[PDB]
């Protein structure tokens, strides 16, 4: 399924090129601007740990998730994939636990050393 695809196919976006965060663009967004450290970051996303044990949607809260992106608001992964992607982009991502909950985890609901997997489509982005 969708986990599988993004290792066979996903491309490596992190600086050290340890597979930590692999990406697929599913699809296509516009315009040249993508959001940068700092901005106010508007998304929907499907998250779920990668053997399908655990789900999350911003949908479950009738309301876009909204965050700061390299505020420490959420996962390592999130702020470099995030930031790769332009308004309107769905992307899918596959993320190692050392850019995601490490070996400590984030119980309940995250174990150790678990990797993670999102779907995340980009509404908007405003500078701070
Ligand atoms: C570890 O705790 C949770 C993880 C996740 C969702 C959680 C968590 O409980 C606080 O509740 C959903 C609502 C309440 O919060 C949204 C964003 C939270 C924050 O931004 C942090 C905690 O989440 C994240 O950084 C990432 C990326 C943003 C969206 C949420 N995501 C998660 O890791 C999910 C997780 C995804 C896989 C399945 C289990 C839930």
């Amino acid at each position: 399924g969708a986990p599988a695809t993004v290792t066979e196919q996903g491309e490596d976006i992190t600086s050290k090129k340890d597979r930590g965060v692999l990406k697929i663009v599913k699809r296509v967004g516009n315009g040249e601007e993508t959001p940068m450290i700092g901005d106010k970051v508007y998304v929907h996303y499907k998250g779920k740990l990668s053997n399908g044990k655990k789900f999350d949607s911003s949908h479950d809260r009738n309301e876009p998730f909204v965050f700061s992106l390299g505020k420490g608001q959420v996962i390592k992964a999130w702020d470099i994939g995030v930031a790769t992607m332009k308004k309107g982009e769905i992307a899918h991502l596959l993320i190692k636990p050392e850019y995601a909950y490490g070996s400590a985890g984030s119980l309940p609901k995250i174990p150790s050393n678990a990797t993670l997997f999102f779907e995340i489509e980009l509404l908007d982005f405003k500078g701070e």
